[PDB]
């Protein structure tokens, strides 16, 4: 019938990737429960803007959705918390952080000084680094060129570690491993395979350094104008896909390797202790102060 609106919603992944399938149903879902007046375009493979980007176009008003994680940390510190490397153990252990006091405590940050607000949480892969050469220790290193996120704290840390860490947008990398401007990125398996690393990059170091989740989020000008009806709205649709997604995290952490392995790709074993010994050292001297004691207790 009537169309009040059409929310526009970006994010790094491809099609075939969780979280695209998790906004569309999203979508459908939010339209189903608004009998149409609230409709959802997704825009995949960052072709609404850069993470960073879409997040001042949030502040702005230019932008209305994202998925977006740890890089909120250049605005609200508690989103670190999101993606301490070797802070969390497990799926379960992340949805009872990112459900509890705590992730309220994000949260609200997050609204505050981001003005972004989070509306589902969607745990992830562990993140592996990959490399033209194999990467066993923190020693292996010795000032290799790798590309981060926007995410202080994974500077600080690959930076300790050996490495010489750039920070660059998702969508730059593949051409600038291309190019050999870098000789390596981290991520989880599924963005590896989201992104075609695999044609510009010869190994998975399984260094499964961090365990983190990542947000679906609104523009918190976009959630002032919603009526309190559509805000329920909003949040329901986004449960319903939260929920979808873990099915579909869950079925990726069955095939992921594989499908890598069957593109050529190598899995290499390293040594953890080191790995975990360092990063560790190298979190506690670059934590802020703000969540330094939450980390300790996650470190206990
Ligand atoms: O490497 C990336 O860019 C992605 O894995 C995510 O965007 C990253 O985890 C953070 O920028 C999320 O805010």
């Amino acid at each position: 019938s009537m169309q009040e609106m059409t929310l526009k919603l970006g994010h790094l992944a491809n099609e075939q990737n969780a979280w695209h399938l998790a906004a569309v149903k999203f979508g459908e879902e939010l339209s189903t429960l608004t009998d149409g007046r609230i409709a959802v375009e997704v825009f995949p493979n960052e072709s609404l803007g850069k993470e960073i980007d879409l997040i001042n176009g949030m502040q702005l008003g230019t932008v209305d959705m994202t998925i977006t994680g740890e890089s909120l940390q250049n605005w609200a510190p508690m989103a670190a918390l999101l993606a301490v490397p070797y802070a969390y153990k497990s799926l379960e252990h992340m949805d009872e952080v990112a459900s509890g006091e705590i992730g309220e405590q994000i949260k609200q940050q997050i609204i505050e000084k981001a003005q972004v607000r989070p509306i589902a949480f969607f745990a992830r892969g562990p993140r592996n680094l990959t490399s033209q050469r194999p990467i066993t220790s923190p020693a292996d290193l010795d000032g290799m060129k790798m590309r981060v996120p926007n995410v202080p704290l994974f500077v600080d840390v690959w930076s300790a570690l050996g490495a010489s860490p750039t920070p660059m947008a998702f969508s730059e990398v593949f051409t600038s491993l291309q190019n050999g401007v870098i000789d390596g990125q981290e991520n989880p398996l599924a963005l590896i395979r989201s992104a075609n690393f695999n044609e510009v990059q010869g190994y998975v170091n399984q260094t499964e350094h961090v365990r983190s989740w990542i947000y679906l989020t609104i523009a918190e000008s976009t959630w002032a104008k919603l009526s309190e009806d559509d805000q329920n709205a909003v949040m329901q649709a986004a449960a319903t896909a939260q929920e979808y997604e873990r099915g579909l995290l869950l079925e990726s952490l069955a095939e992921d390797r594989g499908y890598l392995e069957s593109k050529g790709m190598t899995f290499v074993e390293v040594d953890g202790a080191a790995f975990q010994a360092a990063a560790k050292d190298a979190v506690l001297a670059n934590v802020s102060e703000e969540i330094r004691p939450i980390v300790e207790s996650l470190f206990s």
